[PDB]
């Protein structure tokens, strides 16, 4: 019963596919999947699912002849987000992550409203909320929004986690899952230290970040799921075998599928006030920069999606 | 022929950026600014070791109830005030004194620290009109300044790297803003490994202050625009006509010794809005945070010096 590294990983970690390409999701059979604004933009622009995109735009237009261009564009954007999520849910047993508009990242109330709008759109298609994770950037405001959403039974994926303080604050808020990044932390490490080659696993700041969060969570008995995200190579993924969950790009899933060696299982202070959180984040130059950058990048891709929608009106 | 320094004073309030008060006299600035790094420099170089020793003795005597940690904190405030008092003896205007950078994300502790500085000045016979409380321009610092201004305490909002950030300060009714120049140019040079300074027209730091000045003038904001952080005299000269400019003693000396003609060049936001606009500015996001970290490092070093002298 010898198995590939991918199949072995599934025994010790919840394998999640990081893509909007639902057909690819099929050849890897992950439990859950994650979409994000950049992945949705790629799914909209690529030829593969051009029919689905055109149909979604046409349907929303036909069913909302009274809405102005601006309101119509936002309606179409959320419908596209949800349409890809539904196609993904049709091919997996688990949940799909759908991200709120990045432009609401510093407003808890508008984050809550957008989250509820996403959930209502899934519900109108017969998808229960228990199959969806609302993805929210882990700014203080996003964590506050998630805290309230969880109280209403809406599970959240707190993303763009770069510091153990966010992770701790998210756990303290009772969120369903956190997505600490790995690759982007390693990117900063290489640029800051002028590293010509990729660091050894023991020295990889990204890998170590997830390990520290996992250790923190287990020692405190937190039930929030730790899902490593953002990977540069298969070695970083393999290094976190045993983590609660790992969301992995199709390119890397294919690499894992084709490897056959045994997979070694590697994974087996006061409450945070707003001022404390902000201080701790300020102390971390990398996290300060990367959280902000992540929000800007998703915003750029969401604005491009809006422009594309407007071009097809 | 008038020196560039003399010409600058005709169109801009010249301010000395130093805690080394004996150097101030020869430039005759209107106001002066200290900051945590400048206070540390003055203490480390030991020219004012007697002032430091006398301040430590006084605070101990007047505070028999404080433990070691609390005593050091009180001495740090009194040192800030002692330097300010000495500066006020040699200038006609105001002196800026900065709150502990460690309170930058707490409006309440910022307010009380500011009030403590003012109370120490008052106890030493200095009226509050002669003092500006410096506060980093985080949202929390701006909210603290809004309350302080209502209570008659004038504030200097510092570590300003973005125009929307400066607008929010003006909307809070602050007395003065300190938009930085040199640190913005540093970011620009680092981004592209530039070995030479950019042309003035292309200098992001100079352009930031020009943009803030233009906004304030067109909108009628009464907050004073004071450019700060300079790498060379050319950046100072480029902003001639600005409301105020705070300048190092080295650059004041350079201006004093230049005699060419000086061309005069310069003649609401919610919390969520503010945070969004800052986030859109990679440089400002980085530099504001960096400034707080650097001032914190220098405040900790000052505390360590105090501890060694108890
Ligand atoms: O965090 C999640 C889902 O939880 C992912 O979709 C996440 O956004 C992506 O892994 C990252 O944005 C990818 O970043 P990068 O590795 O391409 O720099
Ligand atoms: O903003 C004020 C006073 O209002 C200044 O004291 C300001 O802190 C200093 O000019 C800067 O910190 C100097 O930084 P740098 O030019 O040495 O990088």
């Amino acid at each position: 019963m010898q198995k590939s590294v991918l199949e072995q990983l599934k025994q010790v970690t919840m394998v999640v596919a990081d893509t909007g390409d639902f057909e690819l999701i099929k050849k890897y059979k992950p439990v859950d999947a994650t979409t994000n604004p950049s992945l949705i933009l790629k799914a909209v622009k690529e030829q593969k699912y051009s029919n689905l995109v055109a149909e979604t735009i046409s349907k929303v237009k036909a069913n909302n002849p009274d809405l102005n261009s601006d309101d119509l564009v936002k309606e179409i954007a959320i419908e596209i987000l949800v349409s890809f999520g539904i196609k993904i849910l049709d091919v997996i047993e688990g949940k799909v992550s759908s991200e709120v508009d990045a432009r609401v990242s510093f407003n808890s109330a508008t984050t809550i409203d957008y989250a509820k709008r996403i959930i209502a759109r899934y519900e109108s298609n017969g998808i229960p909320k228990d199959r969806v994770l609302i993805m929210i950037a882990a700014t203080w405001e996003g964590i506050k929004a998630a805290k309230l959403l969880q109280k209403e039974g809406i599970n959240c994926n707190l993303t763009l986690i770069f510091d153990k303080a966010q992770a701790k604050a998210c756990a303290e808020a009772g969120v369903y899952l956190v997505s600490p990044f790995v690759g982007r932390i390693t990117d900063w490490q290489m640029q800051q230290n002028n590293l010509k080659t990729f660091p050894a696993i023991a020295d990889d700041d990204g890998v170590n970040s997830v390990k520290a969060i996992y250790k923190l969570y287990k020692s405190h008995g937190f039930k929030t799921i730790v899902m490593g995200a953002s990977f540069r190579n298969v070695e970083q993924v393999i290094a976190l075998a045993g983590c609660d969950a790992l969301t992995i790009s199709p390119v890397l899933l294919e690499e894992l599928k084709n490897r056959d060696e045994h997979l070694e299982v590697k994974l087996t202070s006061p409450q945070i006030s707003e001022a404390d959180f902000r201080w701790l984040m300020n102390e971390n130059a990398m996290a300060t920069h990367k959280l902000a950058e992540g929000i800007r990048l998703f915003t750029k891709d969401t604005i491009e999606l809006e422009n594309i929608i407007k071009q097809n009106l």
